[PDB]
């Protein structure tokens, strides 16, 4: 029994805390596997839209959309839509959803509430969802109003969002970044 | 190393075993909860398009087509594209795509697997998909060519092909079987 401007009153928690459908859900501890694939995918995104000023991947960012609050695992902002103070620093909060929201499975974590959280960031104009399964080395790609799409042969090229074209990433060197 | 063709002349196992992307893979062990939704949906399905001819409902029966063998918790298929033998009865091999899937986890199953099946089905003329998750009591409805849809409001009804509109199945309903 709490609404949304009362959670955002709560302290941080670690792992964090997202508000969804009126709950509070803390997000799964970090595991090695799960770590390693975000820091590299942070990594090799932000090399490719970072330097041009295109876009800027985030690492565990809130962002407080359509009465929920969420903490993808990685959030990509194109860099009109990144909220800066008048000093043109980047904003402490977030209230608009990722251009490109990626979320990696771990063991602990629920894969209905993460597809629930994809469709959500859809519904307020999220272009592109990315749903990483290290155990099955499937990455889904959700796209609003587009059927689910379904990526696991190793040499395929896993779709990206326009801003990002320029980045071509396997299935295999995805899931490479375990080794 | 196997393909579809030598895949089907092995034996039936318990769990029963698919053949999804020339990987065999067997269906989790059955469990209470899993049982309780699978056997009151068949029955609750059976009751609206049975009497008239409409369509049936399947429990556990093996779909082999685009080069899968595969085997839904439940297949739905309209009274015209049930298989019959010259005799007019019910073949033993379905070499189609259900009308209607339906999906139920259990602590065991690969959602991921369960995902890739669904759309599986849709990409050879199934109708819908249902993916229902006991635990965080909600279905997941797949449409060909359109974004996977979220069902967990109790009065919710969950949406149900066109050769199926007389049921009005809730969530609330659903999970009640459960109790
Ligand atoms: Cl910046
Ligand atoms: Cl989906």
């Amino acid at each position: 029994p709490i609404t949304l401007d009362e959670f955002l009153k709560l302290p941080e928690t670690e792992p964090a805390s997202e508000y969804i459908e009126g709950k509070i859900i803390q997000k799964p501890m970090p595991q090695g596997k799960h770590s390693a694939i975000q820091s590299e995918c942070v990594s090799v995104i932000n090399s490719v839209v970072k330097p041009q000023r295109i876009a800027r991947a985030f690492l565990e960012l809130r962002c407080t959309f359509g009465d929920h609050s969420t903490v993808p695992d990685i959030s990509v902002f194109i860099w009109s839509r990144i909220p800066r103070e008048e000093n043109g620093e980047i904003a402490n909060i977030f209230l608009i959803a990722p251009d490109w929201t990626i979320e990696i499975l771990s063991p602990d974590q629920s894969q209905t509430k993460v597809t629930k959280n994809i469709l959500h960031c859809l519904k307020h104009g999220t272009q592109m969802g990315w749903l990483i399964d290290p155990d099955e080395q499937t990455v889904f790609v959700y796209r609003p109003q587009q059927e689910t799409e379904v990526f696991d042969e190793p040499d395929a090229l896993v779709p990206v969002p326009s801003f990002a074209s320029e980045l071509h990433l396997s299935i295999k060197d995805l899931f490479s970044w375990l080794l």
